[PDB]
């Protein structure tokens, strides 16, 4: 269903998209992660972010352990709600969790150091963080000088 999930999110179909999404996560509760992350997907691409963040916390009280349900979190931080100052120490929450989810990957994390810290800007509290994310993106490969690149923007930041 998720493939005519997609179909209908790319169509903007969201009334039949959103429907199959609420047949998903009720009738597969067990499952959780795909369809109320894909609500949560779908919300801020209809731009419900205000709802995105609260089935986030929904998501949270199933795993608070998730990293996307973290990083939806500090989405939001940076998204909509304009209470952001104390951000650095929510991401940081992120920021300890991503550390042990992913030691594995270094093409997804690369693109996670400079997409995650892009996000923040000069906030030097959120940089100093969001530059260690950069730190493991370095610390599982530099040959791929991209990764240098992504913490080289950073240290443009810096």
């Amino acid at each position: 269903a998720l493939g005519y999930v997609a179909f209908l999110e790319r169509k903007t179909q969201l009334a039949k998209a959103q429907s199959l999404l609420d047949r998903l996560f009720v009738l597969y509760p067990n499952c959780s992660i795909p369809p109320l992350v894909g609500k949560a997907r779908l919300l801020m691409q209809a731009e419900d972010w205000e709802q995105a963040i609260e089935v986030t916390h929904r998501i949270l009280a199933h795993d608070k352990s998730n990293v996307e349900a973290l990083a939806l979190e500090a989405l939001y931080a940076m998204a909509k709600d304009t209470r952001h100052d104390a951000a650095p120490v929510r991401v940081r929450r992120l920021l300890d969790a991503v550390r042990a989810k992913e030691p594995r990957n270094v093409a997804l994390l690369h693109q996670f150091a400079l997409v995650f810290s892009r996000l923040a800007g000069d906030r030097l509290d959120l940089l100093s963080l969001t530059t260690q994310f950069s730190d493991m993106a370095y610390a599982l490969d530099s040959r791929n000088g991209d990764v240098l690149c992504g913490l080289g923007y950073q240290q443009l930041y810096r």
